[PDB]
């Protein structure tokens, strides 16, 4: 785990990068969400940052406070309908982490 400083962005890239943590991750869609440690190295961000995209990931990221198992990751599913909303038809569609 290499600590990936924020050079200049916020709790945007943190947002970006848990929807490919959520993908294959090792933080699928029922499991318990990980220490700011383990995003603090995958997020090359702050560590309050992830706790600031945290609360986009509700929608976002797919995560629900489960006073059971505890922060898991199984809120609401993004509105995904159609690659439109998570590709964008505006921009190229480019390989992204298919498996990360």
């Amino acid at each position: 785990m290499p600590y990936k400083a924020p050079e200049g962005k916020g709790y945007a890239d943190v947002a970006t990068h848990f929807r490919t943590l959520i993908k294959s991750g090792e933080l699928a869609p029922g499991d318990t969400l990980p220490s700011v440690a383990d995003i603090r190295a995958q997020f090359g961000v702050a560590a309050k940052t992830v706790s600031r995209a945290l609360a986009v990931l509700k929608s976002e990221g797919l995560v629900s406070s489960r006073g059971a198992l505890g922060t898991v990751v199984e809120k609401n599913p993004i509105v995904i309908t159609g690659a439109d909303r998570l590709k964008r038809m505006e921009k190229n569609g480019m390989r992204y982490a298919p498996g990360e």
